[PDB]
């Protein structure tokens, strides 16, 4: 497939690490559909020829310039800099379909299936349920979509001032409507639902097919012993990151 | 309607303490439907007589007897009490249609529209979305139904080792199918949301029509001062079921 693509982002050499991660683990799951990523001008030459090998195609996107037609809202609402930057991801009219993806996921088996979803598909965000969780979500990029996306930032912004809130108030169709555009949690699996409800991720956290490290803590922010092979019911997802990023990625970034 | 009820539960005075507000804010907001409350003989006569007068129909409900259908599991699966107890809600074939509540949930407005879903319908529970909280939701007493329950009690118990885990097994298909089956948040609000996603309860909270306290600590836990009216973003509500439990429930007791 060549005008799908699962698409992720990065505004700096932090979250590079993990959009280099999950990149790879689509690939080492075999997908048939194009890999590309969002970035900015801050993300360094060493981790943008790294992101140019594992993706089919690397954007370059500077809000912080006037030509960007996100430059006047990002003015305007500052708190939102990494949501305008997102929203490009609806400007990439070379695909028809893509599947949006946070740069601290990490795939755990071919999702090639939610390219059969229609925007917007997503799945349920914990804590409030009604609400989805914008880290993974099946999109169709077009350039009057982002106009309404940018329009809505501008005119009154996020509810919780990121990305989620001003998605789900732009597809507020989502909790009362079509139940395929739930998209079971599995394919969204925030590392944090292994505390709250620890019998539901004993009965069905095997069936993971999505990894989300939602939170403070990101996978990078460990130590990792390359010996033990082990950072220093959490781990078992860190540490196959970070077999990922020592194996394939730390390699690649020495070239 | 007579044929059609909400329907609570307490297996001892604490809860009935619950059951007693619950009932009182249901016909605070004038419900058309009836009310009934399965009781175990360990409610005490002084909570029974106050039972027997907010409620339409209290039946009693012991497990501990040989006579009991479910006496049997309970000898294999102590664990599952207050789940078998609760599983006869099921038996109650006298009306046509339930909508089954936690006795630890407050009504803040009229909910009767809830009659118009099929069983089995229930909100999403926050931590795992994709299981349904089993605190409220609307079903169809059928002594199949029970008797097809309580044999999977049996044979396999629960995940969770609560009904909740039992109910979300045996009615399965509730996160992939038939969006009507999701029943809105607001119908099912677990007041620890409430931290979890601060800003979705600021933008949506207002819209609650049904708190659910669900936790280790309970509304009658806390100490109230009758005086400044407040116990000692959650007190709002906690308050209301003081307000409820101190100007109509204690009074009631005194008979
Ligand atoms: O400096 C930054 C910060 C974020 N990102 C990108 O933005 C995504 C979202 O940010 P992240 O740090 O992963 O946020 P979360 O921990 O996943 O959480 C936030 O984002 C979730 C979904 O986007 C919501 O469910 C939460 O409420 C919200 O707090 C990241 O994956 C990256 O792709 C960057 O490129 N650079
Ligand atoms: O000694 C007891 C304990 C419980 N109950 C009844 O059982 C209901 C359920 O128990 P509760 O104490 O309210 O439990 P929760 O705090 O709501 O939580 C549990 O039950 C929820 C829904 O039932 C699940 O979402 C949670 O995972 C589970 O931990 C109560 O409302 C009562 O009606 C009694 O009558 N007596
Ligand atoms: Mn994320
Ligand atoms: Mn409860």
């Amino acid at each position: 497939m060549t005008d799908q693509a699962f698409v992720t982002l990065t505004t700096n050499d932090a979250y590079a690490k993990g959009a280099l991660v999950l990149g790879s683990s689509l690939k080492q799951h075999r997908t048939s559909r194009r890999l590309a990523v969002l970035t900015t001008p801050q993300v360094s030459d060493t981790m943008r020829k790294a992101l140019e090998i594992v993706f089919d195609e690397v954007i370059t996107v500077d809000i912080l310039d006037s030509g960007d037609s996100a430059h006047l809202t990002l003015m305007k609402r500052p708190e939102l800099g990494v949501t305008l930057t997102k929203l490009h991801c609806w400007s990439l009219t070379q695909y028809s379909k893509c599947v949006f993806m946070d740069a601290d996921t990490l795939v755990l088996a071919n999702i090639d299936d939610l390219f059969e979803r229609e925007e917007l598909s997503a799945a349920p965000d914990p804590g409030w349920p009604d609400c989805f969780n914008s880290g993974v979500f099946v999109y169709q990029p077009s350039v009057e979509t982002y106009n309404q996306l940018l329009h809505v930032a501008s005119e009154q912004g996020s509810f919780d001032g990121g990305d989620q809130g001003l998605l789900n108030t732009f597809f507020n169709s989502w909790a009362t409507t079509d139940i395929r555009k739930h998209l079971p949690f599995i394919y969204n699996l925030s590392s944090i639902s292994i505390y709250s409800y620890l019998p539901a991720f004993k009965a069905f956290g095997a069936n993971a097919k999505v990894v989300h490290f939602l939170g403070q803590t990101k996978p990078w922010n460990y130590t990792y012993d390359t010996k033990t092979k082990s950072v220093r019911t959490h781990p078992q997802f860190l540490n196959v990151w970070w077999d990922i990023f020592t194996t394939s990625v730390v390699p690649l970034l020495q070239q």
